[PDB]
C-alpha cells in the first residue's frame, strides 16, 4: 500500500499517534484479533511489506521496509548522490533480498548497494553501537531527527551511528507500533532525550511470549502467571488479559482461533 510517512524534524504529540495508528492499521490482519486486540497476518498474507518513510529537520529521508508478518525492519534506503542507496542486513537473502532491494529502490532508476555487514537482532546492534545494552542508548524525536542527517546523502559514515540509529528507530516505529506503552514513553517524554526504563525492555523482549498469551486465555484468564517487569524493575506478575491489555497494540501471528473480544 502506501508508504507511511512520519516527519521528525517537524513533530506533534498528535502527527506521531497518527503515524502509530496508520502503521497498526496498515500492519494488521483485517480479520484477526483476541480480546479486542489486532494481530498481524501469517506469512502468506497478499501483501508481505511495508514501507516507512521518516524525515529529519534537514529535510533528508530514510525509508525503512519491514516485514508485514512480524514488524521486522530488513533494511533501509537513502538518497544519495543522485542514486537510490539500498542497506539490507547480512542475511537476509535470495527471494526476500531481491524484493527488499527492488521495492526499496526500483529495476527502472539508478541504485547502489551499501551492506550492513551484520544482521538486525538487538545483541548485534548494542555490540556495533558500543554499548553493554541498549538502554545506554538514549531514543527521542530530536535524536531520530539528527541520527537521520548524519547518515542519509553521506559517502562515509560509521558503522557505530548505524547501530545507534537503527537502536532508535526500529523501538519508536517497530517497538512503539506492538507496544502501546513503548507509544506512551514516547509522548511522556516528547521534547527530550530519554533513556527505555526496564518495562520497555522487557515487553520488548516478552512480544512473543504475550502474544502466545492472550490468545491462548479463557474467559480472560492467562494459561499461567506472566512475570514481566516494572518501570522500576520489580517483578510484575500478570494473571488476566486486561492487567497487560493497556500495554500492548498489536499481537504477533498465533495460529488457531482465539476468543475474538
Ligand atoms: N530488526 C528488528 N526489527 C524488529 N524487531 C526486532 C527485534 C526484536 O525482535 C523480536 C521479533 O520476533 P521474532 O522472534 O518473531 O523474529 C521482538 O522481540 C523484537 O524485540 N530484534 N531485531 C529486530
Ligand atoms: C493452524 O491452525 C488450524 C486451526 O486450528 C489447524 O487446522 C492447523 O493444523 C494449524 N497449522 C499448524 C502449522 O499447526
Amino acid at each position: 500500500i502506501n508508504t507511511i510517512t512520519f516527519d521528525a524534524g517537524n513533530a506533534t504529540i498528535n502527527k506521531y499517534a497518527t503515524f502509530m495508528e496508520s502503521l497498526r492499521n496498515e500492519a494488521k490482519d483485517p480479520s484477526l484479533k483476541c480480546y479486542g486486540i489486532p494481530m498481524l497476518p501469517n506469512t502468506n498474507s497478499t501483501i508481505k511489506y511495508l514501507l516507512v518513510k521518516l524525515q529529519g529537520a534537514s529535510l533528508k529521508t530514510i525509508t525503512l521496509m519491514l516485514r508485514r508478518n512480524n514488524l521486522y525492519v530488513m533494511g533501509y534506503s537513502d538518497p544519495y548522490d543522485n542514486k537510490c542507496r539500498y542497506h539490507i542486513f547480512n542475511d537476509i537473502k535470495g527471494t526476500e533480498y531481491s524484493d527488499v532491494e527492488n521495492t526499496l529502490c526500483p529495476s527502472s532508476n539508478p541504485r547502489v548497494a551499501k551492506p550492513i555487514n551484520y544482521n538486525g537482532l538487538y545483541p548485534t546492534l548494542e555490540k556495533k553501537a558500543g554499548v553493554t545494552s541498549r538502554n545506554e542508548v538514549q531514543l527521542g524525536i530530536q535524536i531520530l531527527s539528527s541520527d537521520i542527517g548524519k547518515i542519509s546523502g553521506q559517502g562515509s559514515f560509521t558503522e557505530k551511528i548505524e547501530a545507534k540509529f537503527l537502536l532508535v528507530a526500529i523501538q519508536m516505529v517497530s517497538e512503539a507500533a506492538r507496544f502501546k506503552y513503548i507509544e506512551n514513553q514516547v509522548k511522556t517524554n516528547f521534547n527530550r532525550d530519554f533513556s527505555p526504563n526496564d518495562k520497555v525492555l522487557d515487553l520488548e523482549e516478552n512480544w512473543g511470549k504475550i502474544s502466545t498469551a492472550i490468545h491462548n486465555s479463557k474467559n480472560g484468564a492467562l494459561p499461567k502467571p506472566l512475570e514481566l517487569k516494572n518501570a522500576d524493575g520489580t517483578k510484575w506478575i500478570v494473571l488476566r488479559v486486561d492487567e497487560i491489555k493497556p500495554d500492548v497494540g498489536l499481537l504477533n501471528y498465533v495460529n488457531g482461533t482465539c476468543q475474538a473480544t
